[PDB]
């Protein structure tokens, strides 16, 4: 990909309460609580059929 040139991107006016904004879409993309949730979901779609196929045999 042929990002744009960095000289001209404006971030002179950029504040920290602009990067808390930052904090707020990684934990709103995390969800706070989501990773056990997944692995769980993860263990019970995959991992329990794939310990079946491959390590009950």
């Amino acid at each position: 990909i042929t990002y744009g040139p960095i000289e001209t991107v404006d971030n002179e006016e950029l504040t920290e309460a602009d990067m808390l904004s930052f904090i707020s879409a990684a934990v709103n993309s995390t969800g706070l609580i989501g990773y056990n949730i997944k692995s769980f979901d993860d263990l019970m779609d995959n991992g329990i059929p794939q310990i079946v196929k491959q390590m009950f045999n």
